[PDB]
């Protein structure tokens, strides 16, 4: 669309406040004042229709597009319609805890422009699982009114507050609460903001970590209309990764999630492992972005192999550009999630990500982008 003869995701006006913020503003201070636009429904929206050349699913969950919006953007749900309308087709709210919680001092998340890259050690701030399940049930009920949402998928990523003991106990009480509402669970074992959180990706602790969520979500038919979510299904399950894993590592999970039939993996989290970047030398915390994107996307294709490619995977690490999202898919993953595009690319980003990544289906000779996936092998 032109920027400037209408009120679109591209409207001009929006990337001048953008490049204000990046220049000037704090990021966390940037990330509320998008929120706060989105909550009073100020923000543009996508009416397109998408391409039904990119659509793509995983199992039952039929994604309109390949672009949804990962966790820790929306972490309490308090803009679900908004972000979606924006031209995403989905979106991983949290991670929430049971009980709300602050989360580490600030400032704890800082930009470096040059590199498109973040650093942040937030900690799990969030509302928590009561309000935040209110949220969901809110959105909800827009969803069933709404011509432009009836068809888009909300994901819970859940964890654990900061000085749970076992994360179990706090996983089955988000389940409990919220997971009627959730089309997939997202299970976070991959901050590294939370202290021994990764610990938790060791074969036996994982097995059973995903076992004990599958039984909870299993159990709340018999405890109990009942899915008032968008697939009217019980919530898929999924586990997010943490890249800074070794082959060994990595291959032991592969097997785990081979028999515990898990639904999906996404990758990846942020990384401990960037030290390049001279204006993040002081800071704590995990880097997302531009510097993400290869480790990541070499970790999509190791566990595709590691999982005869038969786990599908959520790509997550620095997905800029239609180009970096057909390299995901191509790797191994059927649908994308954004963050830092969004932060450093604005209103516009999945409008014109869809786009680039449209044309590069064409010209690369796709009939679809199901049959890129994995093609890289
Ligand atoms: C400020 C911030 C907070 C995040 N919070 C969470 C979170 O709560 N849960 C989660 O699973 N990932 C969280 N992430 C990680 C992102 O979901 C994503 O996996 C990561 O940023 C890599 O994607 P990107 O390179 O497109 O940003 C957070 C990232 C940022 C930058
Ligand atoms: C990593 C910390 O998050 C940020 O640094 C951040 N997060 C988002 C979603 C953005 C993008 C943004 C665009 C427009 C506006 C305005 F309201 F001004 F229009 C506000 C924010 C930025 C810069
Ligand atoms: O709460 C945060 O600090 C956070 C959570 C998460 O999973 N990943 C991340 O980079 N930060």
């Amino acid at each position: 669309a032109d920027p400037f003869e209408s009120y679109n995701p591209e409207f001009f006006l929006y990337d001048i406040f953008l490049k204000f913020c990046l220049k000037y503003i704090d990021g966390e201070i940037c990330h509320d004042l998008f929120l706060l636009l989105g909550k009073y429904n100020i923000l543009p929206y996508d009416t397109s229709n998408d391409s039904i050349y990119a659509c793509t699913n995983i199992k039952h969950l039929d994604f309109i597009n390949p672009f949804g919006v990962a966790a820790g953007f929306d972490k309490n749900g308090v803009c679900i319609d908004s972000i979606l309308k924006l031209g995403f087709s989905f979106i991983e709210i949290g991670t929430i805890t049971p009980r709300g919680q602050t989360g580490n001092a600030k400032p704890r998340i800082f930009r470096d422009v040059e590199s498109r890259s973040i650093i942040n050690s937030c900690g799990f701030n969030n509302m928590g699982c009561d309000k935040v399940t209110e949220n969901l049930i809110l959105f909800r009920k827009r969803q069933e009114e709404d011509k432009l949402l009836s068809k888009h998928i909300v994901g819970v990523s859940i964890g654990k507050n900061k000085d749970t003991v076992n994360i179990v106990d706090d996983l089955k009480y988000c389940i409990n609460k919220i997971g009627r509402y959730a089309d997939y669970i997202a299970i976070n074992v991959s901050s590294p903001n939370t202290p021994g959180l990764r610990d938790n990706q060791e074969a036996g602790k994982l097995k059973n970590i995903i076992l004990s969520v599958k039984e909870e979500i299993d159990n709340l038919e018999k405890n109990n209309f009942l899915w008032f979510n968008t697939t009217k299904k019980k919530p898929l399950v999924f586990v997010k990764l943490a890249p800074d894993l070794n082959q060994e590592q990595k291959k032991e999970i592969a097997d785990v999630l081979l028999e515990t039939n898990i639904d999906g993996m996404i990758i990846s989290n942020t990384t401990t492992q960037i030290n390049d970047i001279k204006s993040f030398e002081n800071k704590k915390g995990g880097v997302s972005g531009a510097k993400l994107k290869d480790i990541s996307t070499k970790f999509i294709c190791e566990m595709y192999n590691y999982t005869n490619k038969q786990i599908p995977i959520i790509a997550s690490g620095g997905i800029f550009s239609g180009l970096d999202a057909l390299e995901k898919i191509e790797a191994g993953a059927s649908v994308c999630q954004l963050y830092s595009c969004l932060v450093f690319n604005g209103m516009k980003s999945a409008v014109q990500i869809k786009r680039e990544l449209n044309h590069l289906l064409y010209q690369r000779g796709y009939y679809n982008l199901k049959e890129a996936i994995g093609r890289k092998h």
